[PDB]
């Protein structure tokens, strides 16, 4: 049901995708260790924001690892090209994983925005409902990326509606609570918003690849887009969230944070 199943791959195409996914694994687990060791310099009220990055690193790292092994399982070098064998490859499992990772990305944002209690619970709930609506309708959509392009587009339109509404909630909370933020992170959080708009928008572009480049090179392009998007939306994003957590910790008087920033 996925366009990946339609083609044979050159050694070059096959190895590049393998390397992309493998590099993706290494980057996420490398970052995991960074987030782990810096977590001790985060004040208690923000420390969960950094823990969520650890959770995202392993979750994303495991899905990339799984995709890579699925890739090598599904294809074998036969008569001059990599051809589909008995096992299958699908991006569908990425969509399932987003059900967990996207709420984590959103939650760590709300935390450094200094949301608390009732407003935190209600905002998170609406955000998670919006994200799940987006992910589920998108998941259904890509089931048709070979059989019914028109259906892919319509489900994608519905998914985009959830996407836009989700982004509106995010933008609204960011620009409203920007003023509450310490240590100059009121400026930093603005760049985080634009990072999200950029990085998250790569995913619907990848989703549409079967519509504008239905060939083996389009398969490579999609994996390339996912890699750029994953690293940007999880790793670079996580680094900015953690930086914001540490800076606000130090400004709030948390001594290990102040000491940490003093060494650099
Ligand atoms: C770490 C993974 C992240 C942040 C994934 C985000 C995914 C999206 C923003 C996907 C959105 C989609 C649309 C807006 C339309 C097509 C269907 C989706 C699910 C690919
Ligand atoms: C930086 C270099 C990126 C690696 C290019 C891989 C493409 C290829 O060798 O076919
Ligand atoms: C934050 C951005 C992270 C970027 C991660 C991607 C790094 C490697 C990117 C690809 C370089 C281009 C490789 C050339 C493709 C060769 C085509 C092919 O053989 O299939
Ligand atoms: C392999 C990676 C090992 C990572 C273990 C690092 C322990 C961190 C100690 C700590 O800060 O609590
Ligand atoms: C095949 C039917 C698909 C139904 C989509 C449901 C939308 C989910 C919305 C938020 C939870
Ligand atoms: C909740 C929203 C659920 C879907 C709204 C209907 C529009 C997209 C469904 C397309 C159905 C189809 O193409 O067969
Ligand atoms: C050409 C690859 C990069 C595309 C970036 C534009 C998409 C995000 C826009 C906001
Ligand atoms: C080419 C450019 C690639 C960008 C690489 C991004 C690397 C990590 C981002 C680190 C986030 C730190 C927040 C900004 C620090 C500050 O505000 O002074
Ligand atoms: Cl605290
Ligand atoms: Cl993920």
């Amino acid at each position: 049901k996925n366009i990946e199943s339609l083609f044979d791959y050159s050694a070059g195409q096959f190895e590049f995708i393998d390397h992309l996914l493998t590099m993706g694994v290494g980057v996420h687990f490398a970052a995991l260790i960074f987030f782990l060791v810096v977590s001790q310099f985060v004040a208690p009220k923000y420390r969960i924001a950094t823990a969520l990055s650890c959770i995202v690193m392993v979750s994303a790292g495991l899905i990339l690892n799984s995709q890579a092994v699925m890739w090598t399982d599904a294809y074998a070098y036969v008569d001059g090209s990599y051809q589909l064998q008995d096992l299958t490859f699908s991006n569908g499992y990425r969509y399932v994983n987003w059900m967990a990772t996207i709420p984590c990305l959103l939650l760590q944002l709300l935390i450094v925005l200094n949301l608390k209690g009732k407003e935190l619970f209600s905002t998170a709930t609406w955000l998670i409902l919006a994200a799940w609506g987006m992910i589920i309708t998108g998941y259904v959509g890509q089931l048709y990326e070979v059989d019914d392009i028109a259906q892919l587009m319509i489900w994608g339109a519905v998914s985009t509606a959830f996407f836009v509404v989700m982004n509106w909630i995010v933008g609204t909370k960011i620009f409203k609570n920007r003023a509450t933020m310490l240590g100059g992170t009121d400026s930093t959080i603005t760049k985080v918003f634009w990072l999200m708009m950029f990085a998250w928008t790569l995913y619907p572009i990848a989703y549409l690849v079967p519509a504008f480049m239905n060939n083996a090179d389009g398969v490579v392009l999609r994996q390339l887009l996912f890699t750029i998007a994953d690293i940007s939306s999880k790793v670079i994003y996580g680094l900015m969230i953690t930086y914001i957590a540490i800076q606000q910790s130090a400004a709030a008087g948390y001594v290990p944070a102040q000491q940490a920033l003093g060494r650099i």
